[PDB]
C-alpha cells in the first residue's frame, strides 16, 4: 500500500538509507539527492578512491551523514559483511537502495556462458544476499528496499540478453517476496523501477556510434517512488512507455488467485 | 514467425528430439507424444532406471528411435557433452525441447540462497549451456528450442520466489536473443510455454490439502504443437480467463514500437 502522501524532501531527513552502484552515474546521483535532503548515506561501488569523493561531496551537500565501503558484489560475503557494517555505521537502516551492475556491453549473445552466469551473480544474487542480510534491520524501521531494473527487465530487447535474464529474474524474485511479506504482515515495501535509456557515462558512450533522458532526475524519480513506499516506478523519456508498459492484466491475474487461496496454509 | 496451417502429428515424423526432465512429468508425456509420432528421441534426466522405463515405452509406441543418457543439469559439463551425445546417437537435432528443473518445494522464501543459486543454475543457467552446445545443429536443420515455463513465470506469486526468479530470467533470456536471432537471420525457432498448474505427480503431492490442475497429457501435446508450428509462446492453463489474462499483447506492441523504430546493422 502506498502512503498517500505526496512527495516531499522531508521524508528522507534524519534517514538511514543505502545505495549500491554508487560511485558513478545514477547511483552517484542518488546519493547526492539524499545528501540535499540530510539523509544518513552510506554509499558502495569497487571505486575506492571515487567513492570518497561522492562521501566528501554528500557532506558538502548536507548529509545527516555519508561513508563508503568498497568492494566487490561478486563476492557475496563481502555482500553480506557489508550491510553488517553499513548498520553498524548508521545505527540501523531505513532503505536499501540496490543500483549496481557488471559491466556489460551491447552485442548479440553467441556463446558467452560466463557472461551469462556473472551478470546473474552481480546483477541478481547479490541484490538478494543484501537483502537477506538487511531484511532483519529493515523489520525494525518499516523500510524499504528499492530495487533498479529496466525496460529489458519488462520486454525484450536484442544485444542485452545476459542482462535481461537478469532484469526479469529480479522482477520475478522481488514481485514474489511481495506476495510473500504481505501475507505474512511483514511491513517493508519493495519498489521495482523500470527505467529507459538514462544519460549515464556508461550508457552514453556504448551507444553513441535514441533520446536518452537526465540522470538527475532518474534518480530523484527512484527515492520518490521508494520514499512513497510504491510497487513500481516507470521513468523514460518516451511518454507511449510510461503508458503502455503497465500491465493490467498481469494486476488483474495477481489479485483474483491472491484472494481465491487463504496463504494461511502454512 | 510460425508456419501456417494447423498441427499434423506427421510434422515430427523422422524429427530428431531432445527432451529434458523426461523421466515423470511432462518431460515424459512429451516423450510419449513424441514416439507416438515417429520421431527419434533422446531423453535425459537424472535416474537411469526411470529413463529406462521411458525409453522402453517410447519404442513400444513407434518411436523412430529412443535412447537416453543420464545426469544432473546442476553439472554444466555434463550439459554441454550431453547435447553433443545425443547429436551423435541421432545424426542431428531437430528441436531441442527444455524442461528440467531443480526439485523445489513451496515454501516463503527465508534464508536459501542456495536454493536461489541452484535455481538459476539449474533451471536458468543449465538451459542457456544446453541451447548453445545445440545451436549449431539447430542452425544446420532450422529447427526448433521450446523453453518450458509457468505463468509464474510471467506474473508473481507467493511460495515460489526462487523459482519464480528463475523462470522470468528464461523469459528476458531468451526472448532476447529471439530477437538477435531475427536480425541476423538465424532460422531457428523459441517458442516459450506459459503453463498453469499441471497434474503432475510431484505438483501435485505438493498440493494435496480447491487449485484447479490441468491434465498433463494435453498439456505436453500443446507444448509440442506451439514448438512445431514455430509459435513464440503457449500459454496453458485449466482457467479461460487465466488463458485470456495472460497474453501481453502490449509488451508485443512496444518491443515493435523499437524493432522498426531503430538500427541493428552495426551489431
Ligand atoms: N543508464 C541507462 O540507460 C540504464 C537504463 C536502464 C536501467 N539502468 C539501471 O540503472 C542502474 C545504474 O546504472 P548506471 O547507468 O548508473 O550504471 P554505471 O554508470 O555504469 O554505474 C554502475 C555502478 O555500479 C558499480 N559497479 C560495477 N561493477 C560492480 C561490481 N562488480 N561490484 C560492485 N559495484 C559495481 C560501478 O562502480 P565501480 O566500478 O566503481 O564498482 C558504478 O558505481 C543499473 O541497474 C542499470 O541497469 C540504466
Ligand atoms: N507441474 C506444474 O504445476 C508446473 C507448472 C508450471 C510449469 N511447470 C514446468 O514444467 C516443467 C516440468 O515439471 P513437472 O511438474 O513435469 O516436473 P517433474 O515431473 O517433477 O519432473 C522433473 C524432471 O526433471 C528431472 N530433474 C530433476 N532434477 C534434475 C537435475 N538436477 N538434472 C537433470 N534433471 C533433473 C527429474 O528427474 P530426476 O530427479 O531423475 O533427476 C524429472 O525427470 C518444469 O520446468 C516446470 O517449471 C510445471
Ligand atoms: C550497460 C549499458 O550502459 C546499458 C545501458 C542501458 C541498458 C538498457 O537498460 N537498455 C534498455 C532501454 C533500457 C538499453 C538501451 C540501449 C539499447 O536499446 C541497445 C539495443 C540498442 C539496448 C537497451 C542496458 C545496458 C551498456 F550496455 F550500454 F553499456
Ligand atoms: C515444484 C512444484 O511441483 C511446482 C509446481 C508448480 C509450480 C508453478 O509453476 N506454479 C504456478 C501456477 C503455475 C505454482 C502453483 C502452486 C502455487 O500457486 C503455490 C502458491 C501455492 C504456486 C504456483 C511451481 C512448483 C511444487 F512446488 F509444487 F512441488
Amino acid at each position: 500500500q502506498p502512503l498517500n502522501e505526496e512527495f516531499r524532501p522531508e521524508m528522507l531527513q534524519g534517514k538511514k538509507v543505502i545505495v549500491t552502484g554508487a560511485s558513478k552515474g545514477i547511483g552517484r546521483e542518488m546519493a547526492y539527492h539524499l545528501a540535499k535532503m540530510g539523509a544518513h548515506v552510506v554509499v558502495t561501488a569497487r571505486s575506492k578512491e571515487t567513492l570518497q569523493k561522492v562521501v566528501s561531496h554528500c557532506l558538502e551537500l548536507g548529509a545527516a551523514s555519508a561513508h563508503y565501503i568498497a568492494g566487490t558484489m561478486e563476492d557475496m560475503t563481502f555482500a553480506e559483511q557489508f550491510v553488517a557494517q553499513a548498520g553498524k555505521l548508521m545505527g540501523g537502516l531505513d532503505m536499501l537502495i540496490l543500483n549496481h551492475i557488471t559491466n556489460t556491453s551491447l552485442n548479440l549473445f553467441h556463446d558467452d556462458i560466463h557472461h551469462v552466469r556473472k551478470s546473474m551473480e552481480v546483477n541478481f544474487l547479490s541484490y538478494v544476499v543484501l537483502t537477506v542480510a538487511a531484511l532483519p534491520m529493515l523489520k525494525q524501521s518499516n523500510g524499504s528496499i528499492v530495487v533498479v531494473s529496466s525496460l529489458a527487465g519488462k520486454v525484450a530487447y536484442p544485444m542485452v540478453a545476459a542482462y535481461s535474464a537478469s532484469k526479469f529474474a529480479l522482477d520475478g524474485f522481488f514481485s514474489s517476496i511481495r506476495k510473500e511479506y504481505s501475507v505474512s504482515r511483514v511491513n517493508v515495501s519493495i519498489t521495482l523501477c523500470v527505467l529507459g535509456l538514462i544519460d549515464t557515462e556508461t550508457a552514453m558512450k556504448a551507444v553513441s556510434g535514441m533520446q536518452a533522458a537526465p540522470k538527475e532526475e532518474c534518480a530523484l524519480e527512484i527515492i520518490k517512488g521508494g520514499a512513497l513506499r510504491q510497487e513500481e516506478v516507470y521513468y523514460d523519456s518516451s511518454l507511449w512507455t510510461t503508458l503502455l508498459i503497465r500491465n493490467p492484466s498481469r494486476k488483474i491475474l495477481e489479485f483474483l488467485y491472491s484472494t481465491s487461496y487463504n496463504m494461511d496454509r502454512f
